[PDB]
DNA sequence: GCTGATGCGTC
DNA sequence: GTCGGAC
DNA sequence: GTCCGACGACGCATCAGC
């Protein structure tokens, strides 16, 4: 009897059946994921999100089975599984168009509340079908998505306005963040997955209905109850760092329950998994107070693409990104390379490596850049022009078995074993064992010399696993830039303001940069900034910037094709910025003609340093300095 | 038949 | 990709 | 240290507007 508008997840010893607001078998209610989340959104720890969560998730065990896959991918604002590629193709502008429409407001009004607001969902609701459904919703995003041709974006609009037409109470809020891609839960991957094992922990799927086990950790003390859940919890995060794919693992789940998941669900050739991730290092002393005993390896960290290479039993060859997109149609020139990569006993594996774009003719590694000017889908590799070698540093899977639980001294000395190098095509990443700081110093010299960005260092026997659930980032990255004096730093002019959003809002969220060009006298846009500061920095430029606000642009400020800040700043702020490289820009006027006559430059990674209050913007870097700097790079 | 705006992936 | 904040 | 969501440049692919 209980109307979706007071549904309470939130509550004390909530009950999956009688506090639930639908009737077993009836589709969940899109009002009941909505309530879900502002009780989410009303509180900080994490802890108390995803119980809140896994109250929805058990009354939708217990109630509406079918409809657990879609409420999760509704938490998650995804679509499905990344693999597959699905796109909802939809936009703020076209989120807006479709806002103004389902209001019979005026495009140009709901677009400045929204910026001012640094919200959506606020302007759609604040503005008869039968109740939304979760998987109703669901599957509207999904159709959303799958339109596609000319005038396939008039069909979109259509559909989101019959879902904001169909909204109440605050519905619409979340269809608008969600289509938005700004969902702001606090809550993603991790606390939802934490949400789902403690949700089918403590009410077990696939009971005769009305469940006689409601609540699982009744029986147990708070400790035993807590050590139950984490050792659960383990289960799943391993089995999905495995199969990250819901649509596989949900189906199983609600038929044999968590704890035989394992059996059904394993790391496979042909299955993207998740990767090991690195945790930055500020400097060499870091890296060794870090490991302090444990043996360790340091590897030049490639500046290219991460390509995680499956060859399945029988030949057949698939290429995963490093966030498990389909990358397989992208490298035909990789998969006709796998023949020579391997030993004739080689029957399957997957490796980790790093794409980098390769010039064969002088036999160098090209930038980053380069590699980004390949075709997302190649049919024919004749018509490649951006030839790519392959730089091997982890093998995960090898002739039917997983080496997750290996060590890496023996995952490597597998793939040294099982694989064969062939210079710019194939070769392992450049390596060196040792403990002595001056080594590893004249090591990470050496890695900046040879095109890479620094060092990648991994522990050899003591925690050197490939389990991402036990820790993903596992590895350390030491960064030229990371360390203090070193990297390039820039003191730039700030020329304008933008209204922050979600965590930003009421404030700037970011401001537009630009170097003096001494030959013209101008302020030249380069780039835009939007972090490093803290919460207090960025408040007190809110307050020292808003007096600098102008209602036009001196004449004096070129920022050609950049996007137009909200808000012009009279040049008088000058600050120190750093960043990992200069690139060569097509909208950035910054130092145009002087390095290439059609592209000026910009900052890659750029972050906030600290305010220079002794320069003004006559002494900011000049872009001169910028082209001198660039041209240093390409040596 | 072409161009520019822009969604969304890479880092 | 970099970064800061709450836990 | 984990987790999350603020924010960056830049490229291809797509599609609205012409
Ligand atoms: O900065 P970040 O955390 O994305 O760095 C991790 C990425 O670095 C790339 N990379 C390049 N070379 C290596 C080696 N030798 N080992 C591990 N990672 C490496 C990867 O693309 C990775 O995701």
């Amino acid at each position: 009897d209980m109307d979706p508008s007071g549904y309470n997840p939130a509550k004390n010893n909530y009950h999956p059946v009688e506090d639930a607001c639908w009737k077993p078998g009836q589709k969940v209610p899109y009002l009941a994921v909505a309530r879900t989340f502002e009780k989410i959104e009303e509180v900080s720890a994490r802890l108390r999100m995803v119980e809140t969560l896994s109250n929805l998730l058990r009354s939708v065990v217990a109630l509406s089975p079918p409809d657990l896959l879609p409420v999760l991918y509704l938490s998650l604002n995804h679509l499905g599984p990344p693999q597959q590629g699905l796109e909802l193709g939809v936009g703020d502008g076209v989120l807006l168009k479709a806002v103004a429409q389902a209001t019979g407001r005026q495009l140009e009004s709901v677009r400045a509340e929204a910026a001012e607001k640094g919200d959506v969902g606020l302007v759609a609701e604040n503005s008869p079908p039968p109740p939304l459904t979760a998987s109703g919703v669901f599957s509207k995003f999904r159709d959303i998505a799958r339109l596609t041709g000319s005038a396939s974006t008039a069909k979109k609009i259509d559909i989101i306005k019959g879902l904001f037409v169909a909204c109440r109470h605050s519905e619409a809020r979340f269809i608008a963040r969600s289509l938005s891609g700004r969902l702001r839960l606090g809550l993603a991957e991790q606390s939802v997955l934490a949400a789902l094992s403690q949700a089918v922990s403590l009410t077990p799927p696939g009971q005769e209905f009305p469940p006689a086990m409601v609540d699982a950790g009744k029986g147990k003390t708070a400790e035993a109850r807590k050590t139950w859940l984490e050792e659960q919890g383990m289960i799943l995060k391993q089995t999905f760092c495995e199969v990250p794919d819901l649509d596989r693992i949900i189906p199983v789940l609600l038929e044999h329950g968590l704890e035989r998941l394992p059996e059904h669900c394993k790391l496979s050739p042909g299955i993207p998994l998740k990767p090991m991730l690195a945790h930055p290092t500020r400097g060499i002393s870091e890296v060794l107070k870090r490991f302090e005993e444990a043996a360790f390896t340091c590897e030049y960290k490639y500046d290219g693409q991460r390509a995680q290479i499956h060859a399945l039993e029988g030949g057949e060859v698939k290429i995963f990104s490093r966030n498990q997109e389909d990358n397989t149609g992208k490298y035909p020139d990789i998969i006709s390379r796998i023949p020579k990569i391997k030993l004739p006993s080689v029957t399957s594996f997957i490796l980790d490596t790093e794409a980098v774009a390769w010039d064969r003719e002088k036999k160098q590694i090209q930038p980053f850049q380069v590699l980004t000017t390949r075709k997302r889908k190649e049919v024919d590799a004749s018509e490649i022009q951006v030839q790519v070698c392959l730089y091997a540093f982890d093998l995960i899977y090898l002739n039917g078995e997983s080496l997750v639980r290996e060590p890496l001294s023996r995952r490597r000395q597998l793939l040294r074993e099982n694989f064969v190098e062939t210079e710019g095509e194939f070769v392992f990443a450049t390596s060196l064992d040792t403990k002595d700081i001056e080594q590893i110093a004249e090591f990470l010299e050496q890695s900046v010399k040879d095109s890479c960005e620094g060092l990648m260092v991994k522990t050899l026997d003591v925690d050197a696993t490939y389990e991402i659930a036990k820790r993903s980032h596992n590895w350390l990255k030491l960064k030229k830039d990371y360390l203090d004096g070193v990297g390039d730093t820039l003191d730039l002019v700030v020329i304008g303001a933008y209204l922050g959003r979600g965590k930003r809002a009421g404030r700037y969220g970011g401001f537009l940069l630009a170097s003096y060009d001494e030959d013209s006298e101008e302020l030249q846009a380069i780039c835009k900034l939007g972090t490093g500061f803290s919460d207090e920095e960025l408040e007190e430029h809110h307050q020292s910037l808003k007096a600098l606000v102008l209602p036009s642009p001196r004449p004096y400020v070129r920022i050609d094709g950049a996007v137009i800040p909200d808000h012009w700043l009279d040049p008088s702020a000058v600050w120190e910025v750093k960043c990992a490289d200069l690139s060569l820009s097509p909208i950035y006027p910054a130092a145009r003609g002087l390095v290439d006559s059609d592209k000026g430059i910009s900052l890659r990674a750029p972050r906030f340093i600290r305010v220079r209050e002794d320069k003004q913007p006559e002494q900011a870097t000049t872009s001169a300095q910028v082209a001198c700097l660039y041209r240093k790079q390409s040596q």
